[PDB]
DNA sequence: TTTTTTTTT
DNA sequence: TTTTTTTTT
């Protein structure tokens, strides 16, 4: 049996009768002709010729446009159009479904055409020169057919460009997400938005940790919502050294040295006055499962109270998935729950897609970067990337900078190496 | 459950067809039992600011309380007041400084 | 059938009957209970009970205790006590048959606990997470169950430190064995004694191959003792030249390159004139078997009179056994051998264990090393290793040192470069 | 029970002995190997026997008998009963050195007529390997014997006086073979019969210059015939060669060349080029020609081309070596003086470029003068 | 049933009906008793017998011995030597028919010699040592049949090179084939003639495609016969830039640059002219299967005129035969047919055997170079290497020299760089 | 193995 | 291949 879908079929007509934008996107990818089911045929070929005429897509006009060619009683009355708006999963889908469609309609296309081939191989056995050739043109035929030709004109992308520009310099205004005390980023983020899964990469050199800490913890200071820290790499209390250098001002070497001062021993029993109040929730259990990391997010937000979620790269989550090296996908089936768990808490799960092998051998950011990692920039709605390059002069710092990649509805800080910090 | 009895299983029809492989099995048969359960933390008994508190207090004092390990180096009795109890230490170096040396060492004046 | 073994279980019933010391061992590896046959489960119920009691280990005792129990007539009577005394091959193994008597009774456990768990697994199906806590406890506990605990106490290591010590102070004596004419090794050899597997080991640069033929070489001048001499890379006249260089004190490159003098010829002459008399016999074939070893040295004790066996490094030996990369056991096999043969000819079979690809690759010894060699260590009688390092003044020589790593009942010479030969 | 050559009495006695006295084991593992033995539950016996062996536990009615039933193979070898039977049934343990002995020649006989059927049913299914088989068939069976030396005719101090005289006079009787250079004459008093020579040496010095040479000096002044085996070159670059040197265009080279021609036009040489070449066909046609025109010498060029084993599965060692033995050999088998060449290159270039006797192979596989520079001799 | 090959054997004795120098051949192969049918051994053995008495070889002069043994109604009479007769494919390869009998009657040796030794290894099971002996024996005796020992006499050698010298001094003559406008090998080519598969070979340094060209040319310029230049790797235009420059004496650099002078824009003008009337014919294909090579070079010759042949490399033609590395057999199956060529169009066929990996890597020639490249040695009726070597003083050029290696019945030139070409 | 690759921080 | 890996200095 020719490859056909009705159960695909069908559910594209019903996806019209559930709405007419369905019809537009259809008749992007198929023809009457598609359609396998004869009933099917006359059906589409209607609707898309009502919908030329103007009348709107529905029930009524086609039934209309059926009964007017004397193909009602045909394709099975109205009672199947009733069953085709009953026939589809979500028209959200709809493209989907009329692709699949699509496709069990080229390949019958590949067989017939290939098929009549051989007939003709057999055939015309006395001018095969000429047998080759329309051999050759058949073919490419058959691959010219996906109503392909999506290309983005120049003037939609520039309008688009513009459009980034203005948005750009008209985003002066007051935060409604979490405030995030880096008034350049915030500026750009107009606060780090709930339900939104929030994703930031780069290079070693831990130039990352860093920041998440800094983030998640001028979180936990300022605003009021609890923050939960997923240094999976990092242990609890190692965390919690690097931050308390960094609220308290101290050379944590100095103190890692347990080489403090009477005022260094006031700066460090300071920074944890500072965090007794804070609302900080690590676990830097070995590696978790996306399956755990739910459970003990879901518990807080009802117990205390979710805000942010900040995982400590991503790439070292255990994929409860299957094994022995699809990590391309392995990512994939998490990176995409995560998307999931941002939705569910109505918090930003910020996460840091960082690296080792790859990006340090590279030695000498953008999107085709963090795509060999692979979907994670479909599922998030913000991707960040941070860039910093390596005088003899004092007053020693380095300005890194932020390059943020993507954000659906949408910067520099300069770094501090004493106490691994960040400021504005 | 099922993969649990599956294992299970497997050491049986196991123990009866190698009969010489008595401390292997034995050893892997453990492994098998132990692959089936682990997932989250456990321990024996039912704030890392205050373990960071408490932490400080050791590095500030340099004193203790109820226990004992003398290093017989007051250079590390200082730098942990006794290898305390359920500890794993490790002391690596390259070829020929002593790590045997130490390792003597400590156990001898302990 | 559960794993058992009568066979080797009365065999051990049997040992003790054969010895008392039996019961000794047989008590530290097993318990009544591990026994599979009930019979034999009292007999050593009984027999140990005895054994408490101060009454020595025997038959009659042991028919008494049984009878008092009123379990003869169960246990089959003396009747099979008299057959258990007869079903063991010899008792010095007794440990053996013991241990696998132990192990079947081990892995009954391990598929009985296992077996259970499964029945368990079925049962209570109302709280796992008990469930699979136990299964972790009982399977460990499986484990620990071979009466191990074999701790060689300080004290009983120091005893026989410090009575190594005392022996090598009062090791002032008159040799019994065949003399080595080097004072310091014969002070603590007293002497290459008769039925010793003998065994030198060292690294490249030949530096063994001197000092077996020095000694075999030293042996066939002074005792009167026949020497053989089994240096599979050297042929038989080259040896010869290395050791008429030693004794003549000739510079065998003076020689090699005929560049001999007149007083040279007369060493030259000399060297040769000692050995006339004496009494070496080489063979340096490519490569033999130790079905061979055996047939030659054998038959020459009965035709001329064997004294030593210094085979130039065993490694180079063709093992009959069977083949492609199972050295670690090849060598198991003829090193086993000659053991076997250091005790049928009456006399040392010395050997030097040398190497070249893992001891030169190791620059930059003890019995970790050969070890890897594997299971020679436990054949020879006697393991001695040689250590040299490689000022611009001349009087040119090295001092060579012996490190003898191993002696049943139980060093430093002088090198020479120019003659190739060794001095107390 | 079927009829091949087998002692089922003897194995029986064998076995039977291990069990006795542990020691008969490790004397009769001297001589045979599982695979020795007639039968499969005999085999596996020994088998299990050789295993416990290893493990370090001593071997006897108990370690076996687990061991066995340890390997699931107790109650189809023959279960205990059988067992015990082999075993009652030495009386002692010293003569199994015998029993064992003969099991060894029915093993022999056995895998003998076996290797010779192989080769039948063989000729029969390759009709188109003949010069293959031919080679491999000898290979076959010369496999199934070799064990210790042999010879012809029916101490070493002597040997060693006999060299003695050699180097002091500086003398000789009887004999004779001129290298054409005193140097190598000196240092031999002739390239004696049935002797393997090498001389290796790095590309250009003169390798093959040389080995004419040789050849040249001794066809020249002497009766004896040089055959040589050329293999990277044509019998014209090599005559060409040859009266070339012979000789030290204008007129004094018309007569020098022609002096040369005729002086080596009398002389006695013969050569052979062909692309890659098998020892057993040099020795075929040198054998046929010792018996036609009788000669006392034979020059190779360069053996690593002598791609003759068949297999190839060997590297610089194996195929070399079967070469170079192969070669001895067929001088001892010729009686007379086998004189080869060889290359080397990577150790030479690594030491020169920056600012040896081991490199080759083959003379570590059996020759009995090697030559730089010598270094082996049955001085520079 | 034993090896044999009646279809052979029969096929030989024709040979000699077919013409008496078969027999002398055969003779050198086999003997009477390696034929297999008893038939085919007498009439062997008969006519050897007569060639022997001084009488020729014939049928009816063995008719005769045959008759006069009692023999001719035994083999089969005249009618079968009739027969005879005509079972020969060609005389011409007498031999290979004698072989294949050798071989089949070898074989049998190998087999009943065998089959021997294992009815003894059943037999005397009485003395083995005996056995093995004769059994190694025996064998070689199988090896040492083949009626070998061609050993070429120095004697024969001498006098072919001495004939080859005095034929080189006596090539002093008028050419009478394609005259090649390189006086030197001119002087020994005696022209390029027709018929001869003509192999030229080298390094890279595309030293090669430059002579070929230059030959292919000045054969253009001034015989009159037509030529073809099979250059798979240089384009069309490409060669030609590479002629213009060599004829008109043009820097080409001056010329790829177009960095031409108004003299120079006039040799370039003039070079053209030259072959304007010259008779080039040019395939720059990627790459061609010989069964093209055939239909271009063929129809060419039929249309205008053919005359020489210049492929760019064999190496590079590709072979319809079967694939993935056996190349050595690959280039054998087409240089051969390139060989069948030559003789068709009654033309030289020259080709360029050259390289780029094994002769580049031999830094720091001859025969058993191309031999590695297989058989294209006994194919080609005349071989030829290019050799050149790599003062700061100019009138800069380089003197390349001419090495030709092969020639069934049979230089020096100096290259520039400036212009890509060659002078006498 | 009667349309199909059921484990190993 | 109806409880099982019978060569290659």
């Amino acid at each position: 049996i020719p490859p056909q879908s009705i159960e695909a079929e069908q559910a594209v007509l019903g996806a019209v009768f559930l709405d007419p934008t369905a019809l537009t996107l259809a008749s992007e990818r198929l023809i009457p002709e598609d359609f396998y089911r004869a009933a099917h045929q006359k059906i589409f070929h209607a609707m898309l010729r009502v919908a030329d005429k103007g009348e709107p897509v529905d029930l009524v006009t086609v039934t209309a446009e059926l009964a007017a060619l004397e193909q009602l009683e045909e394709v099975g009355g109205v009672s199947y159009l009733s069953e085709l708006a009953d026939s589809v999963p979500t028209a959200a889908n709809v493209e989907y479904y009329a692709r699949i469609v699509e496709e069990k309609s080229l390949l019958r296309r590949l067989i017939r055409t290939a098929t009549s081939i051989a007939q003709d191989g057999y055939t015309r056995e006395d001018e095969i020169d000429v047998l080759l050739d329309e051999a050759e043109r058949k073919i490419m035929e058959v691959s010219q057919r996906k109503h392909s030709g999506a290309f983005k004109n120049i003037k939609d992308v520039l309008v688009q460009t513009y459009d980034n520009i203005e948005m750009l310099h008209n985003r002066n205004g007051d935060i409604t997400g979490i405030p995030t005390g880096f008034t350049e980023l915030d500026r750009m983020t107009s606060g780090f938005q709930r339900s939104d899964l929030i994703i930031v990469a780069a290079r070693p050199s831990v130039g990352k940790t860093a920041f998440a800490l800094n983030i998640a913890q001028n979180v936990a200071t300022k605003t009021n919502e609890n923050v939960a820290i997923f240094s999976l790499e990092m242990s609890a209390q190692q965390l919690v050294m690097r931050m308390l250098c960094a609220e308290g001002n101290i050379n944590a070497q100095n103190l890692r040295t347990g080489k403090l001062t009477p005022e260094d021993w006031g700066k460090l029993t300071m920074a944890m006055g500072s965090l007794s109040n804070a609302g900080i929730y690590i676990d830097d259990t070995p590696s978790i499962r996306v399956s755990d990391i739910r459970a003990k997010c879901r518990r807080l937000k009802q117990e205390s109270g979710l805000g942010m979620v900040v995982i400590d790269y991503l790439q070292l989550i255990q994929g409860s998935g299957r094994n022995r090296e699809n990590r391309q996908q392995e990512v994939s089936e998490i990176s995409r729950s995560l998307k999931a768990l941002a939705r569910e808490l109505e918090v930003p799960v910020i996460a840091l897609s960082q690296l080792s092998r790859s990006v340090e051998q590279r030695q000498d950011p953008m999107m085709s970067d963090l795509r060999e990692s692979g979907s994670i920039e479909q599922d998030a709605d913000i991707v960040a990337f941070l860039y910093r390059d390596d005088n003899k002069d004092s007053e020693n710092k380095n300005i890194i900078e932020i390059i943020i990649a993507k954000q659906r509805n949408g910067v520099q800080l300069a770094f501090i190496k004493e106490y691994n910090k960040f400021v504005n």
